[PDB]
């Protein structure tokens, strides 16, 4: 009940984890999902555990789709560990690029005001009452307006990856959120 040697080596080379950390995360992954394939409902259950005082269902669905690389409706361990690596230990640039993919719902190379608003409304639902909101950003629409004011340099209503990267790095509050390693 362990990973084959070849897979351990492969996954270690593709992530910021060590061999022992990979084998350890697999033990926990298998314990919760014995088949090794996480379903949308199971992934939903996990996110409900991160945010018990809100509704993470909509956001969890968007996240599930992004990191289901091969789009087969299941998150296998290889997809899980690589997602976890970028999201928990990646550099700022690598995290930003996965953040862009999440906001680019149709993967067409632009984030529209409507694509972003859908995600941000999911984020506000997920938080719930667990974050006091300044009045100037107490709605998804207000947050989106501020973001596109800061980042849409050509004012075409869409964000390229270049606009999203430079705009995010300009805001000290965004830089901090994307510069953590194991939550620190
Ligand atoms: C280690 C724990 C905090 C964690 C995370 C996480 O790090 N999230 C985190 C939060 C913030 C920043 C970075 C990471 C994720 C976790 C979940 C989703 C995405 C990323 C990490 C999970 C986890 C839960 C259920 C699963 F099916 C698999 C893993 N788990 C739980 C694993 C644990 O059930 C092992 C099991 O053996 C214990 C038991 O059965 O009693
Ligand atoms: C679960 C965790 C590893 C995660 C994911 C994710 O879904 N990964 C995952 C893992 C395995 C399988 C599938 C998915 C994404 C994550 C990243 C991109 C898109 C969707 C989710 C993030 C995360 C990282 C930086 C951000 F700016 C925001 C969120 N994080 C880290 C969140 C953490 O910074 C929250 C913060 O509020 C707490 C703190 O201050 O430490
Ligand atoms: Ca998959
Ligand atoms: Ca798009
Ligand atoms: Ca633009
Ligand atoms: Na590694
Ligand atoms: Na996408």
């Amino acid at each position: 009940s362990k990973l084959k040697p070849e897979v351990v080596e492969e996954l270690t080379r593709k992530t910021y984890f060590t061999e022992k950390e990979v084998q350890q995360w697999y033990k926990g992954f298998i314990k919760d999902c014995p088949s090794g394939q996480l379903d949308a409902a199971g992934f939903q259950k996990i996110y409900k555990q991160f945010f018990p005082f809100g509704d993470p269902t909509k956001f969890a669905t968007f996240v599930f789709n992004v990191f289901d690389e091969n789009k087969d409706g299941r998150i296998e361990f290889s997809e899980f560990i690589q997602a976890l690596s970028v999201t928990s230990r990646g550099t700022l640039d690598e995290k930003l690029r996965w953040a862009f993919k999440l906001y680019d719902l149709d993967n067409d190379g632009y984030i529209t005001r409507n694509e972003m608003l859908d995600i941000v409304d999911a984020i506000y639902q997920m938080v719930g009452n667990t974050v006091e909101l300044p009045e100037e950003e107490n709605t998804p629409e207000k947050r989106v307006d501020r973001i596109f004011a800061m980042m849409d340099k050509n004012a075409d209503g869409k964000l390229t990856l270049q606009e999203f990267q430079e705009g995010s790095k300009a805001d000290p509050s965004i830089v901090q959120a994307l510069s953590l390693y194991d939550g620190l």
